[PDB]
């Protein structure tokens, strides 16, 4: 599915990799920073928008 429980697995393991990249806290390898936003647009991530993610 077009979700960041999907994105997870496929970027590493579990949301929190994810998490880590995005809050910028963790701050993980190139490998693994890569790795979260490729899956993303892969995935074609869906945050509750199937549409796209513009505007207000």
């Amino acid at each position: 599915m077009a979700t960041i429980k999907d994105v997870a697995k496929r970027a590493n393991v579990s949301t929190t990799t994810v998490s880590h990249v995005i809050n910028k806290t963790r701050f993980v390898a190139e490998e693994t920073r890569n790795a979260v936003w490729a899956a993303i647009k892969e995935l074609h991530y869906s945050p509750s928008a199937v549409a796209r993610s513009l505007k207000v």
